[PDB]
């Protein structure tokens, strides 16, 4: 095939302008975001019901909607929260693989037909479905400095003129808003009520029907009497518009004329549908959206055309409200497409140099500059083809592709100029010549590499994910990479080159040039006369083989193992959580000393502070919150004691001085849809009906036993919040009947004046908002309240919730957990250091055996997919190693010759490994990856001198020692022109042994091949 | 139930338009709100999508305004199905 091309340069400078006009479309239409889609689908079922314990919404909404779950497709695990709040959320977490549309319309519409099942207070709140393993692409927020908008008063600005803006921006898929925007607040008073004999009964009947919309008819509508000209509509009653108007609902006619309005009885204004949370940002009042990007989008353009509506709105915008940036993502994206094209000019620049340093002219040093950028377009073509998108994945994966594609141009250049000093032949004949010599190892090496990359891609869930990002990139850019060294660079050669005459080495040119070649023809005779020497002791470096080779397990092994490691991204979480019946000024003061900490002890360090009150990450409330602290960038905060590890730390110390608090700083993770992948997630439940105090007792014992183990498990806690107090009222019923008091206006009173009560909407500026009836906070805040509200008997006379109640203290909890449908608690935890996870798991499962009878446990979140990959490593490693070997095998034809080269690429290895040492790098999935990334580059050296080692034997009928010196003298100048090109390109990032430790992974393949091609062909 | 154009729109076909963002193959959005108390919202895809999937996204999305609607609305029932335009035959009857 070279052949074919060689004959007709023009038809392969066609095939590579093809590549390149499919690559910059390709790059047009591509999709980029930081990370692809690794979570597996997840759909989240969200209700609210105002003023309901955690067991009334788990008794009424969660157990209801969890037994309805059935008939959906591919599902692996529901787990669900009702806390305190009247919040319950159900999440279903289906296989990856399957289509989250298809999984998100089968949950709601089995959840549609269960609505009819729930209370008519949540079916009126409304039952929300989403998806929630999708995440923010950036976050707005949205602040007041002046200090005169509320954030009541910033979320309902950002709604009705920023938010709708925000969602028709392109690119945009999700908008949400972090907060509540308007509502009809009605602040009763039970002394004006019961001084008019009142109830909240009557309030809401009023409003029901004052604030209503009323259909009549037509007038003059069909069948007509005909004669008629005229037809019209008939509007009754429509909605209300104003507080005032509220003021005016007439309740009550006195007997003299005299009017009762609701005004004179409850304070009435505009507020907000919540008060539980309170954002500042640094201290502050704060709102925000949380922006999600669309299938298939740019997070580059979307982000760009985000902040160019958000600059454009300052025409409209209010006194002292700014735009805030918190946490945005495409910073890293930006940084990762970046070091691409960094790498890919450097790498032209340094060819540049090292093939004008061998070889002494301009035109050859243009066939590298030409076909290196074009097998990186067409790998953006192959990636657009198969459905990928340019994430951080695939461009660190086109980063570590970079050095192949360069080793595979510098190689048929090199051979060319090599067969033309050596034998005297034109351009034309003699890239035949060289091409005829290397067509078979390039092919072989194609099939090889791809066996080492591949399999990996065939893992499930999370682990496959991201190895298919690397694995295709890799796969891609090598397969082409050798497409066009097959037909591109053969043409070039053979129209490019200069002839060269006859044993021309230039060591009779003058100057720099004329003492490199001799130096260079000097050296390569002494590598000659070594290796010669060294095939005469091999037995001696066969053991000193074996001394490396334990000596690279040991520096392996001892190196930290983490999967995905929790990197300074420019944000982390700081949790806060007060004991039971803490109130929500109480956590407001402990946020304000929070962020009063940040803001000066680390001044230089710390952007923003955004406080967030009655929101926890283990569970919400008026006694939980979080803070989200956001840095300046990398560069002015240098120095490693200025990244999040060790701020973190200094945080965590600094704040376990606070009295009467329990609060800790931490690193939010790398892929916030997973959540750290540091440790296990652990499912203890109640399989035998054993009630929510037997659970905990259980969960005492499993702590405990725990704790006993240090040497094994770190920091075994539970993900969830304990019993706390709360008010039981009990009713008599024989004195209500006897009062003539009825239940539902007891009931009605008593969660409307205390928990609040959604009557209906009203129109505020032409946008529809919700009208809500509650107590003034001062008649509704302890328990000797109870007692000043009056309900009407039938006789009409009110009667106090006195006379017919009685009330005590127990516990409760205000956060119930459920795992598939029956009660669970969440267990979080991590392996004692030196330790791997999996054994802590397994000490997990031993402890769990001897709990009490009627509990189970199992495995939930990213546990159950390392449970996956763990499964799968030994099949697909293994069919990795076999097929290299077979290939191989049809290489050289030889069941034997694949094993020289198969033991001598674990050399290369090592340059990269004693790096990691010195700097204090950790063994991730992007070292991993990278480690394979010089084991095919390593293999690709002794691929070809084996190859031409073989050859020589088979076609010349040389002697074995003769043919494999010929073959390490044919092949030294270009793997020391591709490993100067490595060592010349990290030395910008310089600790000088790092760079001599890539100089002996190369002089330890250039010794150590011939010894191994000539130890397994004596023995064979 | 009823309800004139401008309440029908400020209350049910605002909200469904405000969540119709962001879906897949999306031209654009037209939508009528009528004296009869009833809304059409039309979503218009690029040429070669597939219907079935756009209607389970538009589905999906209406969820999210799903709880915002009235009262009366949510329980009376929101179809949303694959639409045409046009008449292909009119088949009339007589008496003779
Ligand atoms: C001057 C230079 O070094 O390269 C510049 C030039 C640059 C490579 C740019 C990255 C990206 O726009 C590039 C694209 C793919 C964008 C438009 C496409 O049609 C390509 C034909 C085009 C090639 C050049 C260009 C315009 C650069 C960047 C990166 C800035 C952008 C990101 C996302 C990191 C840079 O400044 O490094
Ligand atoms: C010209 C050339 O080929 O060097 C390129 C190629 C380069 C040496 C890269 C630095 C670093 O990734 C390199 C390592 C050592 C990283 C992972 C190792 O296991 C090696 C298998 C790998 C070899 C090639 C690679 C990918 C280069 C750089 C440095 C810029 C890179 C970053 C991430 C800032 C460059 O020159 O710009
Ligand atoms: C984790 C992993 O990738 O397996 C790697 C790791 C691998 C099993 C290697 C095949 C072979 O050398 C292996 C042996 C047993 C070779 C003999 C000894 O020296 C061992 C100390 C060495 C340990 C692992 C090693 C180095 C791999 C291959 C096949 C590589 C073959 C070619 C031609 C590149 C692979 O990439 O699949
Ligand atoms: C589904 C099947 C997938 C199998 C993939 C397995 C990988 C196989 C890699 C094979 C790569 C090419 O394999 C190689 O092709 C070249 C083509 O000149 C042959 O070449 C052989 O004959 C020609 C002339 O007749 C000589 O110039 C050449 O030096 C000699 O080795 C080799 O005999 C063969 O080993
Ligand atoms: C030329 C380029 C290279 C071509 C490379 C082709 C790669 C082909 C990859 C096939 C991927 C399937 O790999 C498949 O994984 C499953 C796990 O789910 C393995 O099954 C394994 O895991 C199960 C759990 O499921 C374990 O209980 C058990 O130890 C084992 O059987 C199968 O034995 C293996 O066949
Ligand atoms: C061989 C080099 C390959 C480079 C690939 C770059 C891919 C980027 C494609 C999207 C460009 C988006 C531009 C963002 C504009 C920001 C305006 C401030
Ligand atoms: C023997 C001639 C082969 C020609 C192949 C042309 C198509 C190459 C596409 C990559």
């Amino acid at each position: 095939m070279p052949n074919f091309f060689i004959d007709r340069p023009i038809f392969a400078w066609v095939i590579a302008i093809i590549i390149m006009l499919a690559g910059g479309l390709a790059i047009l239409k591509l999709p980029v975001a930081q990370y692809p889609t690794i979570a597996p689908p997840a759909v989240t079922i969200s209700a609210s019901y105002p003023g309901a314990d955690a067991k009334t919404v788990q008794d009424t909404v969660t157990q209801v909607i969890e037994q309805n779950m059935n008939g959906i497709d591919n599902l692996m695990y529901m787990s669900s929260n009702s806390d305190s709040t009247g919040t319950v959320q159900i999440t279903l977490t289906f296989e990856s693989g399957t289509d989250a549309d298809i999984a998100q319309v089968q949950v709601q519409n089995k959840l549609q037909l269960a609505m009819p099942l729930l209370p008519q207070e949540v079916q009126q709140q409304g039952v929300s479905v989403e998806k929630s393993s999708s995440s923010f692409l950036m976050v707005v927020g949205v602040i007041n400095t002046d200090g005169t908008m509320t954030q009541e008063d910033i979320s309902d600005y950002v709604a009705a003129n920023m938010k709708d803006a925000i969602s028709r921006t392109s690119g945009v898929g999700d908008v949400q808003l972090f907060g509540s925007q308007y509502a009809m607040r009605i602040w009763m008073n039970p002394n004006e009520l019961n001084k008019f004999q009142l109830t909240p009964v009557d309030v809401i009947t009023a409003i029901k029907a004052q604030n209503a919309q009323v259909a009549a008819g037509q007038l003059g509508g069909t069948p007509p009497v005909k004669g008629q000209q005229l037809n019209a509509s008939i509007i009754a009653q429509t909605r209300l518009t104003s507080t005032e108007e509220f003021g005016k609902i007439l309740l009550k006619v006195n007997q003299d004329g005299s009017r009762v309005l609701l005004r004179d009885v409850a304070k009435i204004e505009l507020g907000g549908e919540n008060y539980d949370i309170i954002a500042e940002f640094n201290g502050q009042p704060a709102s925000g959206l949380g922006i999600k990007l669309a299938t298939g989008a740019n997070a580059l353009d979307t982000a760009a055309a985000i902040r160019a509506e958000l600059a454009k709105m300052e025409p409209f915008f209010p006194s002292g409200l700014k735009i805030v940036y918190p946490y945005d993502t495409t910073p890293f994206v930006k940084i990762s497409i970046h070091e691409v094209v960094k790498t890919l000019v450097e790498a032209i620049i340094l060819v540049f140099l090292v093939m004008y340093l061998f070889l002494q002219n301009f035109r050859a040093t243009l066939i590298p500059t030409i076909a290196v950028p074009v097998v990186l377009l067409g790998t953006f073509a192959v990636l657009a083809a198969f459905g990928f998108s340019i994430n951080t994945l695939t461009m660190f994966g086109m980063v570590l592709a970079i050095g192949l594609l360069v080793d595979d141009a510098i190689v048929v250049v090199e051979n060319v100029e090599r067969v033309m000093a050596e034998e005297g032949l034109p351009p034309k004949e003699a890239t035949r010549k060289s091409m005829g010599q290397i067509q078979g190892a390039l092919v072989g090496i194609a099939m090889v590499l791809s066996a080492v990359f591949v399999p990996m891609a065939f893992f499930g869930g999370s682990t496959g994910a991201i190895y298919r990002q690397f694995s295709i990139t890799i796969v891609s850019a090598m397969a082409l990479s050798v497409l066009v060294a097959l037909i591109l660079t053969p043409a070039l050669c053979a129209t490019m080159l200069k002839p060269i005459a006859k044993g021309d080495h230039g060591e009779g040119k003058k100057g720099f040039f004329g003492w490199f070649n001799r130096m260079f023809e000097k050296s390569t005779h002494h590598y000659t006369d070594s290796v010669g020497g060294i095939l005469r002791s091999t037995g001696r470096y066969l053991v000193l083989y074996l001394i490396i080779v334990v000596g690279m397990a040991y520096l392996f092994v001892r190196l930290p193992s983490s999967f995905l490691p929790d990197e300074d991204q420019g944000v982390f979480m700081t949790m806060v959580q007060l004991p039971a019946g803490a109130t929500q000024e109480r956590t407001q003061k402990v946020l304000n000393e929070v962020t009063h900490y940040y803001l000066t002890k680390e001044k230089n360090n710390v952007e923003s502070v955004f406080a967030v009150n009655g929101f926890g990450f283990a569970g919400r409330g008026q006694n939980t919150g979080i803070a989200f602290v956001s840095l300046k960038d990398w560069a002015d905060r240098p120095g490693e004691e200025n990244k999040v590890e060790a701020i973190t730390m200094r945080a965590t110390r600094a704040f376990s001085q606070i009295k009467d608090a329990m609060v800790f700083a931490f690193n939010l993770p790398a892929i916030v849809e997973l959540g750290t992948a540091t440790g296990f997630d652990f499912e203890l439940i109640d399989q035998a009906g054993l009630g929510h105090e037997k659970l905990t007792q259980a969960r005492n014992q499993l702590l405990a036993e725990a704790a006993k183990h240090p040497d094994m498990l770190t920091s075994v806690r539970p993900n969830g919040l304990e019993d706390t107090p709360q008010f039981k009222i009990d009713i008599d019923q024989e004195k209500a009947q006897a009062l003539g008091v009825s239940i539902n206006d007891i009931n009605t009173t008593l969660g409307a004046a205390w928990g609040g009560s959604y009557v209906n909407d009203f129109i505020d500026r032409g946008r529809v908002k919700k009208v809500y009836v509650m107590s003034e906070a001062k008649y509704r805040m302890l328990p000797d309240d109870i007692g000043d509200w009056y309900v009407r008997a039938a006789d009409g006379q009110m009667v106090p919730f006195s006379a017919f109640s009685s009330s005590r203290w127990e516990y409760g909890s205000p956060r119930l957990e459920r795992y598939n449908g029956l009660p669970s608690m969440e267990i979080l935890g991590q392996a004692a250091p030196g330790k791997s996870t999996g054994e802590a798991m397994e000490l997990m499962e031993q402890l769990a055996s001897k709990l009490p009878t009627g509990v189970g446990y199992d495995w939930t979140g990213m546990s159950y997919q390392e449970r996956l990959s763990g499964n799968q490593a030994p099949s697909l490693y293994a069919i990795s190693l076999i097929v290299v070997f077979l290939c191989l095998a049809a290489l050289y034809e030889s069941w034997s010759i694949p094993f020289s080269v198969m033991l001598v690429v674990p050399l290369g290895v090592i340059g990269a490994l004693l790096a990691a040492t010195f700097r204090g790098l950790t063994n991730d999935v992007y070292f991993q990856v990278g480690l394979l990334t010089t084991i095919g580059l390593s293999a690709k050296n002794a691929i070809l001198i084996v190859e031409f080692a073989k050859d020589l034997m088979d076609k010349e009928g040389k002697g074995l020692i003769e043919a494999t010196l010929d073959a390490v003298r044919m092949r030294l100048r270009p793997i020391l022109m591709t490993s100067l090109a490595f060592i010349l390109g990290v030395m910008p990032l310089v600790g000088t042994g790092v760079m001599g430790g890539m100089v002996t992974a190369t002089v330890l393949a250039i010794f150590f091949v011939p010894v191994f091609f000539v130890v397994v062909r004596r023995r064979f």
